[PDB]
């Protein structure tokens, strides 16, 4: 299967994150590509390509044109303003609060904001849209036959919503995917986030759509980010009723308990009839990771990417979370190694 | 005029507030309250007493029971959880979020903050009750038949809404003076707002309450904190129903300017009928203010101050920001001779 990734998600190098009341440097760093890279050619998928570039025509279709020309020169517009630090809201639109959108870069921020733990850096916007881009190419070449492709986004996209940026993400890489996949013939998609964290981003740009089904498997919002969205009472609204599928879990869920999630999730999107499954891979589950409380070891990646592709539908694997040790690279190269076997 | 004021105000002296990107010492600190009531000492106004404590009774009528108890044990639970820095919200709920409250310290935080830029940090809680007690105080004063005092709040409380904190504000102090007046007989009571930033959580506190007019004169929120209301649009709602007026205004503002809308604000108080009116007096209008753009002169708070007093209903002063330079302090005192004079 394709590999493709682009060396352009340097460009997003941010030096400063909000953790724990303290600028820290990011958990979302571009050592975490390099990992994955290096992992997913060592277990034998070197066929590595970057992506062809591409203008905003998909984007536009899964995110608002203000909050897309707001990324554009949100930079630019910071720096211009005088302020000394990396580009991070302070102020937002909560409860009861006026819809309308400020004017100036500090209220526009906040604005288009859904969590003040990312920073806009320079390149970040450049960064998204090769991550994007990568996202893309994937899409065309299930669009284009192939049963299975990985895009290595960098930066992540499933906390990106119509219209905020947050969770390390900019653009929803994996929504503009399945876009594509529409734009490109088909009737129905499916985007399965096995992320350790709700894909709220995703959530929110299809929940009235009809066209395309969402499945995540995450950490409680009780007790984990994102906090605001991912309950399974939301089974989305309007047309898109019956599309959400939710299943929150708690601490030390190993993969007996997350496998059976799996499992059902499978059932909805053969339910639905996805033509293509869109899978946002984070490997945040991880009984390593540094900021996540799941337990699924090295192996369950293998199960979890032959139980995937067991639904006998075309896969796309977009690259989410996953941090802290390298092994990050093992476990995305097991899930694509289950994928192909 | 007596001047009401408690020492543990100092309480609060939180290290850290996330400005431009960065964390700084905070704009709100102690120095402000020993500045502020070094001046009013200076023009005469001697008459400092300690607040009497108070419990609960009456702020639970202004904030959420379930806020208030978030805050209590805020710190404690933040420590608890690990983290190195002091306590600050990442991720807030945004458009199109699920209501329901996490149950952890993270999501929770967020849940209840309106605005990042404010840490909680040891003795925040203990220090707003203080702040709170010295406005209960300074409103019994008024209750009891005196035309004037002086509140000398640290923290201040105009950011804090129903159940939110943020802008430096953890409980809504004229919010619970109000309440307070209500409490020992009033009918009809006001809340003018003249601090340079938009009183948002007074207005939400009271948008639909009949009993209690709001009126703020506010840098415009398209270009200023808190950017999110403020709009002379917001009039109120249900019960509340033509008791908000909001007068935003752009850079440079001098008092030429402010004062016709002070002129008209004090004109739609006497018609609806106030029976004292609670100042939140923000001094932040200063021609010198770090984080303000309005160009108010020192004897321009002398003037403000006898225009108000000249509605011939009893004032209670409430403080609330103004930063920076020491002449805050004769600013604010300037407002008291204005209104003693
Ligand atoms: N900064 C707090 C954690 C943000 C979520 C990161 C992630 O991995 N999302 O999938
Ligand atoms: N940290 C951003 C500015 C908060 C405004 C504080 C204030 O003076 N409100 O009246
Ligand atoms: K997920
Ligand atoms: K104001
Ligand atoms: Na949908
Ligand atoms: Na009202
Ligand atoms: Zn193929
Ligand atoms: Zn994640
Ligand atoms: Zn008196
Ligand atoms: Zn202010």
């Amino acid at each position: 299967m394709r590999v493709i990734f682009s060396e352009d998600h340097k460009l997003r190098n941010a030096k400063t994150e909000l953790y724990g009341g303290e600028l820290v440097p990011p958990f979302e760093a571009p050592f975490r590509a390099e990992w994955i890279l290096a992992a997913v050619k060592e277990a034998g998928f070197d066929d590595v390509v970057a992506p062809a570039r591409h203008g905003l025509e998909t984007v536009l279709k899964v995110h608002d044109a203000g909050y897309l020309n707001f990324l554009e020169t949100a930079w630019d517009r910071w720096k211009a303003a005088g302020y000394k630090g990396e580009a991070i809201a302070t102020s937002f639109p909560v409860r009861r609060t006026s819809p309308r959108i400020p004017t100036d870069i500090e209220g526009q921020i906040g604005y288009y904001c859904n969590a003040a733990e990312t920073a806009i850096s320079p390149g970040t916007w450049e960064a998204a849209l090769s991550s994007m881009a990568s996202a893309i190419d994937g899409a065309d070449l299930i669009a284009a036959g192939h049963k299975a492709a990985f895009s290595l986004c960098r930066p992540p996209g499933h906390h990106a919503g119509i219209d905020m940026f947050g969770g390390y993400c900019f653009i929803n890489n994996a929504a503009v995917a399945a876009q594509r996949l529409l734009d490109k013939g088909a009737k129905k998609i499916a985007i399965l986030d096995v992320d350790f964290h709700h894909g709220n981003g995703t959530q929110d740009i299809f929940y009235e759509r009809g066209d395309v089904f969402f499945a995540s498997l995450h950490g409680d919002p009780a007790e984990a980010f994102p906090h605001f969205l991912g309950y399974a009472e939301e089974t989305g609204k309007g047309a898109g009723a019956g599309t959400t599928a939710n299943y929150p879990m708690g601490r030390g869920t190993p993969y007996s308990v997350w496998g059976e999630a799996l499992t059902d999730s499978l059932k909805r999107i053969a339910a639905f009839g996805a033509e293509a499954i869109v899978v946002s891979l984070g490997v945040d589950t991880f009984e390593q990771d540094p900021i996540s409380f799941f337990k699924l070891t090295s192996p369950d990646y293998i199960t979890m990417g032959r139980t995937i592709a067991a639904s006998g539908v075309p896969l796309l694997v977009v690259m989410e979370g996953g941090y802290g040790v390298p092994e990050i690279g093992l476990n995305v190269a097991n899930v694509l190694k289950g994928v192909a076997g």
